[PDB]
């Protein structure tokens, strides 16, 4: 008989249709509905990169590929997936009340995005772990960060490779690898947030992966509020680097994001874009983790680990 155990995947969460813009975008401003001219920009972007329900789907296919690929790789556990996300339902705590209802006792948890963070990654841990502690007789286990897992860095170093074979060769000799992820508020640093030295240090270990020696880092997709945010931003930095040393051709990998979503479909191929084609420069970005094989024996990888099994 094997040990169950349930498995907490969290993420940001996406809406499932565009009649939940409004809600999800009230929830991310903390109760601040968006006025209706941003309401239908909001609308307009979701459109321009193909529709919402594809891009809420990723993240129910990586929770259920993860579930049966960790039963497949070993006998002793059965893993039961649950999603808890920050911004729609189904909520964190409505996740573990869940697994409190199914008659789960043990959990591990793991976190959608690969840095830690005392703004998203700690806070969606320490909510999942009161909720337990009310309803008691559940304990969780959290993956607090898993940037630096080896296959989870290969699999970036591969794609990152194969970008630079695929280009002309004056591009090749004259290209600028640019490591992103979603901007915090800079405050962050009053805690001693390693989040920007983990961005850091998956820059530098994908780039050394790859054999790329011009790289450089920066963020994306700040939010909109009085105290500043992490900085430079991708559109900036590209402008400047141009500006500095004329490369031919920008390479964007937003590792901070695990998956196709409105801040890599447009924050980076729409908005990055806009500044490459305006310099006369090539754009690439690589394809997404998503719910592909090889990201997945990643993650179950790191979910082993943190369970000592590995
Ligand atoms: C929704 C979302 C994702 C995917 C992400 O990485 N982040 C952040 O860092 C914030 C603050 C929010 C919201 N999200
Ligand atoms: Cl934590
Ligand atoms: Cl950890
Ligand atoms: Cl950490
Ligand atoms: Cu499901
Ligand atoms: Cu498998
Ligand atoms: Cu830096
Ligand atoms: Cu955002
Ligand atoms: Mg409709
Ligand atoms: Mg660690
Ligand atoms: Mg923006």
């Amino acid at each position: 008989s094997r040990k169950k155990m349930g498995l907490l995947v969290m993420a940001c969460g996406t809406p499932y249709k565009e009649e939940d813009i409004e809600r999800y975008y009230t929830h991310i401003r903390r109760g601040r509905k968006p006025e209706p001219e941003m309401l239908q920009d909001l609308k307009d972007r979701y459109e321009a990169i193909g529709g919402i329900s594809p891009l809420a789907q990723i993240t129910e296919q990586q929770a259920h590929n993860l579930e049966q690929h960790l039963n497949e790789i070993q006998d002793e556990i059965t893993f039961k997936a649950y999603i808890g996300l920050k911004h729609i339902e189904p909520f964190i705590e409505d996740a573990v009340a869940e697994m409190h209802k199914d008659g789960i006792t043990e959990a591990v948890s793991i976190v959608l995005a690969p840095h830690f963070s005392t703004f998203s990654v700690q806070s969606y841990n320490k909510r999942a772990k009161e909720e337990a502690e009310k309803l008691g007789g559940l304990t969780i286990t959290s993956v607090e960060s898993w940037y630096d897992e080896p296959k989870f860095v290969t699999y970036w170093v591969d794609r990152v490779k194969e970008t630079y074979a695929s280009m002309p060769e004056d591009e090749r000799e004259n290209a600028m690898l640019i490591v992103s992820a979603h901007s915090l508020p800079e405050k962050i640093k009053e805690f001693g947030d390693p989040y920007p030295d983990q961005l850091h240090e998956s820059a530098k270990l994908i780039a050394e992966g790859a054999g790329v020696s011009e790289y450089a880092v920066g963020w994306q997709s700040e939010g909109n509020t009085p105290d500043p945010w992490l900085g430079p931003d991708v559109q900036d930095l590209t402008r400047d680097l141009f500006e500095q040393k004329g490369y031919q051709a920008f390479v964007y990998v937003p590792v901070g994001f695990v998956a196709d979503h409105l801040e890599v479909l447009y924050d980076n191929d729409y908005e990055c874009k806009v500044v490459t084609d305006d310099i006369g420069a090539s754009y690439y970005r690589p394809e997404m983790p998503n719910a592909k094989p090889e990201f997945i024996d990643a993650l179950a990888t790191v979910v082993l680990k943190k369970l000592g099994r590995v």
